[PDB]
């Protein structure tokens, strides 16, 4: 019944990123988010440099034709601060600073040794070879914005601004749970009807993976007391409150009653697959998220509800559902309108070097194991119906979550 | 000259995986290669159970046609163990345990309740709605082998096994450092002709979310007494050691001596772009990878050639490669012939839905945001010279390093 689409859009809608902050030297932020802009201090390049190995020259001197004697050299970090008269070339290293009047720098190729000096071979423009002070950042400037999810890609830029260390925001709190006498954690021995719990897991997992900070309340017993004590101390503890099984998503049972105690708890009915069930809403101080029961189910939900809404809550702008394109199907596929159809399967370069995919198998929720036998969503359109080989098909590749 | 396959290969060929072992609780696995078989022991599920809400039925009380009484429940985790009298039913929760007998579970709304008792209204076909003991996983089989990277996929199954820690290979030791008088730390101020050393900072980033365990010796003061010892500890300490820039790739000063003093080190030049030289080889107790100082190239050089390296090094035996597709280029590019150009380029989807590349500006070596303001590598072929809007290319999104 109810479009993803139209649920993320409403859930996002209630949500407002977190401002609080702290302040951490750059190595301890990978996909951490700057919480402020990123001003620069200084200009980069700083100074004027040597774009290669060669020679310093004046223009002037280059227009001689005679041969230039090298009165020095200029290493990266020792630059020559001798005399430097007319008629004369200085050896310089990239990186280097140019010396004072230097108006470009020849590449060894491009000269000549004389029984003498340097001769230059070809034409000398002003300007060649030299980076110029500010030519890719100038003092002043916001270089990367509040909101930034900070990777490889620009903490070292980061740092070759002299900052040791930048305002983030604070990660993310979330208590996680699940309940049910049927389920046992692993290690122990499996009573009378019982499972072990994956669900749980699966998102801690994910939420270690998203950077959040996780407080995992373990298997909580069936009963009211406990339950609701559960809800009460998660809430004082985090962000968002997510419970990984067990707690109702419609069912009328003691948990719904508790819930809707507890918050103001919408009970959704989403129109995908595999799944359907979601509860959504607000608690005293956080934001519930009530994940159904089957293991494929609950973590797609996470993976497709849960996930952009923790990386708005982070404080993170990039606004992006994860990639997708199209790509033609070398199985049949089974598919049935009325829902968005999150069905695995196998992206692989076919011998021609075209880019298709193939199911995973059974698409049932009744097996996790499509997952790790898969490196992509096929997202089969809410209104298609069984797909034929050969036909063209959405696939959505796992992030780093699933490898 | 020497080409970027056969640089990787020569290193390949040389190392051998690490085999050392830990257990580690499944909370602290991610990214973790697994160290032995997974051998489930028991059935998943373990017994047969109901896949709907609803009621367990036996067909001949559904052809009789009467209101069968609920002679009692079966809920998830509290099974049904009392009498089922014949001409009854039990109302039976997802995921309980069928009881005894149980031929088919009917779905709560295929039925109506009559006072005399529940009425089934639909057909009923043996075995509807009953998940068998053992239809996801057989006791017995491996579940995963030695040598699988684990994530999400993984772990979870893991967990349906009821096990609760797995040996895992030991992480690779990377010793890490530069050297060069021109670096400083940032934060301090900047001397005469000194610039903040970026690139120890990129590698150790990018080792550690590689799940390597670095050792980062700092900037070492330039001459060759200091950087003796810092061979000397990254060697006793590490499987890898790393110059992030400093360290001769092939120029003749007292760096390049010390490094043919105490390992043997070849000194390529790579049909590369950017980039070109690397330095790689054995030290007395380690691996020696050595980057050139330029950012964009030391960066390059890592993706492409130390970051395999270490998952040959770490016992993934995962295929190495690749995560290539080809592409149309909506943006002329400029290719010189004679080198393998790891262009960066911004992958997005057309209004028809295709998926096509764009430059992300001058690909000069001389500014490093390229690799924020792309999301692939344009991967040109050696012999290519430049290519038009609209020719086919080859592409390598970024991984989740520069954040996918």
């Amino acid at each position: 019944l109810m479009s993803l689409d139209t649920a993320l859009n409403e859930m996002l809608s209630r949500v407002t990123p977190l401002t609080a902050q702290e302040t951490l030297p750059l190595v301890q932020c990978f996909g951490r988010i700057l919480a402020s802009d990123v001003v620069s201090p200084l200009d980069v390049p700083g100074f004027d440099n040597s774009a290669m190995d060669g020679y310093a020259v004046r223009l002037a001197d280059i227009a001689s034709g005679q041969p230039l004697p090298v009165a020095g050299k200029s290493f990266a970090g020792q630059p020559y601060h001798g005399e430097w008269p007319a008629g004369t070339c200085i050896r310089i290293m990239t990186g280097a600073p140019v010396p004072e009047g230097c108006e470009a720098v020849v590449m060894q190729e491009q000269t000549e040794q004389m029984d003498n000096g340097v001769r230059f071979t070809a034409e000398v423009r002003s300007g060649q070879n030299i980076r110029r002070r500010g030519e890719n950042i100038s003092a002043g400037a916001v270089v990367f914005p509040a909101g930034t999810r900070l990777t490889t890609a620009e903490l070292p830029v980061i740092a070759s601004l002299g900052i040791a260390e930048v305002p983030v925001i604070r990660k993310v709190r979330v208590a996680l749970f699940s309940t049910g006498d049927e389920l046992q954690l692993p290690g122990q021995p499996l009573g009378d009807g019982q499972i072990y719990d994956t669900n749980r897991l699966a998102v801690h997992l994910m939420l270690e993976q998203l950077g959040c900070e996780v407080i995992n309340l373990g298997i909580i017993r069936d009963d009211p007391h406990a339950l609701r004590a559960a809800f009460i101390e998660a809430d004082s503890q985090a962000d968002v409150v997510i419970s990984s099984g067990g707690v109702s998503v419609g069912e009328a049972d003691y948990t719904k009653t508790i819930l809707e105690e507890l918050g103001e708890i919408a009970f959704w009915k989403l129109a995908i697959k595999p799944g359907k069930p979601f509860a959504f809403g607000k608690l005293s101080n956080s934001w519930f998220c009530g994940l159904p029961g089957n293991p494929v189910s609950a973590t797609l939900t996470f993976y497709q509800l849960v996930q952009p809404l923790l990386a708005k809550l982070s404080g993170n702008t990039a606004s992006g559902l994860p990639a997708r394109q199209r790509v033609r199907t070398a199985s049949r596929l089974k598919k049935t309108p009325g829902r968005l159809d999150f069905q695995r399967g196998v992206l692989q370069r076919n011998a021609d070097g075209e880019l298709e995919v193939t199911t995973t198998g059974h698409q049932g929720s009744h097996i996790f194991s499509s997952f790790s036998l898969g490196n992509c969503f096929i997202v089969l359109e809410r209104d298609r119906g069984n797909v034929e080989v050969g036909e063209w098909v959405e696939v959505e590749p796992f992030n780093a979550l699933f490898g």
